[PDB]
């Protein structure tokens, strides 16, 4: 007899155990709980704040909702206008002197001429290959230089996902992708080179959402929020330390046993086979590769320069900094950072160098967020890579060498991405049956170690479905048909469904 | 007020609506009623029995599950190992004298030399064309071609589909097929040519399962008998005449008044639109082009022939018969007719002549049935079609001239099949949002008109799945997409989901 | 018995007759005599000049040698430096008030970016196809929109070519054009484009040479001045009338007759067919189409005009001007036009209104060439030509409106281009072998109809292979196979073969 | 002064020097004289006979005439009907047990079903990639493959061509195939396969001619003999061993000198560089590839086995025998061998045993002639050899144990076949215009070593063109352009040209 008793036990309030427990909580039906070992909601999908008051989030891929459903819950957790600040999805590569609209290959109109001719040509190659292909590419790579020819995939996509990844594209497989052919829109290339013209993917139709408050962790404490706090356990209270998959029961860190007929786990499944003590799950899951990501924060003295402008961020394919995105952290809340009246000293000057005085100045002030990618082929050296990012803008002209930053921020987050390798999916085909026929949903970033839904909408739906499956016998879609998810309007889904209409 | 009043009001009780029925009676939340206008559940899946006992059913399409949970409502509604038969899937192509195993183009070493060289000839050309093909087809004619070459295209797939869908192959869309790429298997065809192979996509592995008794109808008897009976109105009582949809009232013969908060409604939607009154939807729906079904059933004397044998339906693209399949439908129970004790006289010899005496004789007996389609573009003399097909038995060599018929049925069967033509998805596109925008589910066969969802499992599916969407937010996966549904196990949905095994505890 | 007998008799004293007489006149071996009616050597390729001075040659399409015999004999002809002038091969297409450098596509960075991007569009589509293809062009326009694609066939080769041949692209063969590839070297267009570079396809290596003196006309007078007088007959007293084949008899005008072995008749092979009386020839030649040409001379007053400069040749295939190409044939010689110090009146200026002087003035002049194509499909008005080809030089910028005209020439030549229909072939297999079997060569522009071998070079070497065929028994290359011995350097055939020099020791 | 002079001197008399001569004699403008170290004339065109009365030639390529010139020169030469036989070109593979009529892969019915189906399948993908192929084919080995797909090239064309220039079809070019495209025909094929049908390519039109008497040895002995034979130096008297190019003399053996002005050289071109005492082009044509070849005849008593009937020449692909090809030289002449009345004693038995007598009996007799290759990539034991033969004979059910051999013939021919290597014509750019520059053409199987021009037709129309080209500035087709003379009826050189009819 353990000390407490529920149908579906949620372990993590990330986005996707808050998934879970929002579905539940609208259900109403089985008996349910949720635990963290924080006592602060929303995972990894929290928001940091430097002693200078400058917020940092743990990455730069802003929310793209594919979900009514998840809507329908940002819209109750912060339902106020002024909530949240709409933005147009600006973002640039920097490649040789130049910030270049994305995409990239409609943009090559300002790289050098002959470079151009190189590019064009390589993607006439391309073309005319894909005009009688009768495979599809196997590898990360195979895909890219079908899509965009050598020229261009050597400028860009290449040394970039290296960048982003650390590991090279030939190790990577594709599928994670999506189902559009590997193929170059040979037209809209020539013709913007032609034209002379560049031009973005946005504009008033493509926009984002952010928060205006707490950044992306304010999401999550006010979506958390709405959910039973005598259904919740967050912090030490609720650290989950092993997990009987025979008996059904967990053990916390106080020596609390639950007792589960369902198990949603959202901790990264290595853990999880650790928890476990399950020794055949352990080797598999030592088998799934993933990369460390460091982010790193810094806080600007002066009003945005002319030179930044409306963008929001940024690729960075070459050598010159480490970093592989840029995100204007500034531009998305003028809560991000402290107001102009505020008064920090100067730390230092960007190219390193002592600031003339010590005193306390005002702002107004500005903010960049830069993502590094650390793994055994690419390794990082944590006790410098502060000062290579700062010299990593300078280096990209982002900053003067006369800058002043009165703030950084750096944390290396050691289950970074879930790496889409060639052998991803041999691997967790062996692991997640295992796991399933012992009545545990084992789910999201880390969960389920799919890249492809483990960022916040699709992570959040993989809780809401796994839930769905439990109770409702719905198909977990998100799991294990992305592509199928991506490519169409969700709209079936509300957090008011018949069931509860008609109830009431 | 009405005199009814239920969140969720079902129109018909074949296949779809006894979907949509269970469901919400396995969820037994919001209230719900079932209408029909027949006594006996099962609408078109239901079974005939001529006077002489011989039993017919509406199709020679046997049953292939894609579903647990439609699994699971036939298993409960029929529970006993006896209740089943089990069959492999045994079906052949009539053609030039043979009887060529099904899939054709496997098994065209059956035909003369000169023919197999023509079949080849065309599939290597379209082996070529494949290989730069840089379109989709656009036309079911154009797929069959890109598959198959001229050759084998002309010999079976154009002219049986001509006599299948009562239209020419070049005025249907081909999305309905699923999502295969229409390109040839030049090897797998050559290989068997050379190696004088045939060979049926049957085996130990390749089956079907027939109810025991009554037909397929006898599956909706028992599924339907699983419901409650006081939220069933079967009969003229549940005969549906009005609909209003802006007062979400609908209006039954006997004058009963039924509001509902969300109707499922598995009419014909042509007929939904004229019982709406909606001059807009009657325009559209009048749009829908479709077939009319002809059954002929013939019950013979004898035990089963050898060249019958295990036969089970039969494809027929040659212009020597009306019917595009025959059935032996004595095979699927032999309680599909009557026992070899049972005294018939003979009605007539299959060449058409009658007999001498009236003496009632014993059996065995063994039964085939036949199906022929009508169109505006393709007329049947309902007067001589009987006569027709016997004598496309005859030519067909599946009765001999002497052979003695005891039991005849005819039966034409208005809305046949809804035909996948080029022009159904623009029209649909039009009527189905319109419907939804007024909470009303127009799902099944005729009630969405979309054949590739239109026999027993599916639309089953249909019915369970809008219920889910109703109450659930569920995707309605088989409606939209069912290459998706098609090409997976679909296991997930039970009888007894999670909400059921905890709510009882 | 005739008046005269010789072994082998040429009829006609153009470059291709010529070459025959040429050919016989270094073999020395077989007899032979060559007659014409023009007293003045050079048939077609003869030159007219105005009485103001002004010198026209019949076409612009300059000298290019494939052949060493050909070069030796124009050498020995006029053997100084000094008879003749060396020039870069200048070419433009007008297009849209611009001058674009020879070859079009790969100048086309002169248009404006949105047309370049159709332009590129339609190479794009025609790359793309040629990826794939399997089969060759048919016609002319095949051939053209897949080497160029759509766009740039529409801006110059398919309205440039209707002006030149009188005939639609679809109309004609391609077989003429030689054999490479119809496809599209996008690389090298989109390269320029993407530079903003343009290029002509000359330079230092890329000349061609003109005579000093006389225009063409003085490289066939003097060539046939080599000749042994005794064996010519130019003039009225070499005017053939009749060709008896049967008895291979010649009757000129003036009553004499000719008795022959081998005839090489270089006349247009439609008067041969009504010479010979054969009225079989006569039904044939008639199906062989040609349009005809009007040369267009004008002499203007002043300095060269920086506009102008270089330019050699030019192309039309805009509405704007009646004519297909212009050629600044003052810039080919200093003495194709007269000297500055030569006073002649204003005749007109560009505009067409009267001079305010009619006094005569000095120069210096330059010098402007037209060539207009007519046709039973493409009817030319006869009386306005001249006045349409000024304005067109208007319209076009070569000239002001102020400019001073001190010359004008016109001639029509009614064959003109035989042209290159999809129908040519079949006929001249019927006629060219027909006259082989009487022992007739017949051979040329109009000797043979065949365009592709029709010009200067070709033509001659047509009259040097056919004694080279009669005498040696050597293959007729040039006719039968002309993208051979274009493809190649044609070095073994000299003027002093081994056959001379053996003999003169 | 040298001892003699002449305009064209023409070194040899086979068919190339023949054919120079031939032309000289026509046109007989020029003075000229043709020499040769053998009294009998014909070069390697010649023919051996047996102690017992058995003929053989060099080879079993029949002659097939392109030019009008060569029918004009053998018809002059033997005009009566009665001097030449005609046959049917009928040729078989031997394959698996199986005589398969030529072309292969129209008979491959004749093999079991499983080997058909490999055939058609790698057929079926040859056609496929042959849709789409945008190269030409760089070696032999490759266009093999595209023509027959994989499962055909190697039963046959992949094996026999290793035998056939003892060189791997690899090593190979492709030009001197002519210009046919490499795809297959894929219809044919399969056609010929679902008919059960045999069809090869012969019939009452596909024929050749074959001289009655003397083998192909007679017709140049009776070519040559229409020359003025003042004209002519054959034997020791005609033994060439010192050209002087630069001088433009020629020394014989005994000791006479000869002046030209133009030289036609038919000796092989290493000979010539030698002779030449040039070590720039000895060096050069010591890098000229050739193969050995051994003629093997065999003379068998009795009538003609109905096993072997009326087949002409015959392929060998297969390994149990060392010849490529077998010709029936009996089926050519009833006098390539004696008459049935001829009494021979039997020399042993086809499985190598002893006659049970020594008696000489009587005919008739059939007479087999075998051809084997050899070069320093696949040696053959010389002593060995014949007896390989007989046992090939044997393994390939040509012979049946207990036939009786009356008669062998064995002969090594040091220059049998110029190879077309990859090599070749980079090599062969370099010698010929250096000879072509001292005013000696240098022509022939071995004067210019190009195979495909280097049979009997050809090689006389060599001579010809060479000397019409020193003559009368002809062009040489036939050396420069072999694709174009084999494609065309080349009618218009006749032994009787305009210049002769009227010169009377």
């Amino acid at each position: 007899h353990p000390d407490i008793s529920v149908d579906v036990l949620v372990i993590g309030a990330g986005p996707t155990g808050l998934g879970a427990a929002k579905r539940l909580n609208q259900i109403d039906g089985p008996s349910w709980m949720i635990v963290d070992s924080n006592e602060t909601p929303g995972g990894l999908a929290s928001t940091d704040v430097t002693p200078e008051g400058f917020l940092y989030d743990v990455g730069g891929h802003v929310i793209f909702s594919h979900y009514k459903y998840f809507d329908d819950c940002l819209d109750e957790a912060l339902p106020k206008e002024d909530d949240w600040y709409t933005h147009q999805r600006i973002s640039y590569v920097r490649c040789q002197g130049q910030w270049v609209p994305y995409p990239f290959q409609n943009n090559i109109s300002m790289l050098p001429k002959e470079e151009q001719v190189k590019c064009i040509d390589g993607m006439i190659d391309a073309a005319l290959e894909a005009r009688v292909a009768n495979t599809k590419p196997k590898t990360f790579d195979e895909w890219i230089v079908r899509m965009m020819g050598t020229g261009i995939a050597d400028l860009f996509m290449r040394p970039y996902n290296f960048k982003v990844w650390a590991v090279p594209t030939t190790k990577m497989q594709c599928a994670w992708l999506g189902e559009r052919v590997a193929a170059p829109n040979l037209k809209a290339v020539t013709t913007n080179v032609i034209l002379g013209k560049t031009a973005g993917n946005w504009g008033p139709n493509a926009t984002f959402r952010f928060p205006a408050r707490g950044g992306t962790g304010g999401i999550w404490i006010a979506v958390a929020n709405t959910l039973p706090k005598e259904k919740t356990r967050f912090g030490e209270k609720g650290k989950v330390t092993k997990v009987n998959a025979n008996n059904k029961t967990v053990t916390l860190q106080d020596g609390t046993t639950i007792g589960y007929k369902k198990l949603v786990s959202t901790m990264a499944v290595d853990f999880l086979a650790e928890a476990m003590n399950d020794q055949e799950l352990v080797g598999l899951t030592k088998q799934l590769f993933y990369s460390s990501t460091h982010v790193i924060g810094v806080g600007v003295r002066g009003s945005r320069p002319e030179r930044i402008g409306d963008k929001c961020w940024l690729y960075f394919p070459e050598d010159n900094c480490p970093f592989y995105r840029a995100t204007i952290f500034s531009n998305y809340s003028p809560y991000n950072q402290p107001e102009a009246s505020a008064a920090l000293p100067t730390m230092q000057l960007a190219d390193g160098s002592r600031p003339q005085s010590t005193e306390a100045k005002e702002g107004p002030y500005w903010s960049i967020m830069l993502e590094v990618s650390e793994s055994s082929m690419k390794p990082v050296n944590q006790e410098t890579i502060l000062a290579d990012c700062i010299q990593g803008l300078v280096n990209t002209e982002m900053l003067k060498p006369t800058d002043e930053i009165v703030s950084t921020y750096h944390r290396r987050f050691d289950h970074g991405y879930p790496t889409p390798t060639l052998e991803r999916e041999g691997t967790l085909t062996q692991i997640l049956p295992k796991l399933q026929d012992k009545d545990i949903w084992s789910r999201g970033r880390f969960g389920s170690w799919r890249y492809e839904v483990g960022n916040q909408d699709h992570s959040f739906m993989l809780g809401v479905e796994a839930v769905d499956n439990i109770v409702n016998g719905a198909v977990e879609l998100t799991l294990n048909y992305p592509d199928f998810v991506n490519g169409r309007q969700n709209t079936e889904r509300r957090l008011v469904d018949g069931a509860q209409v008609f109830a009431k």
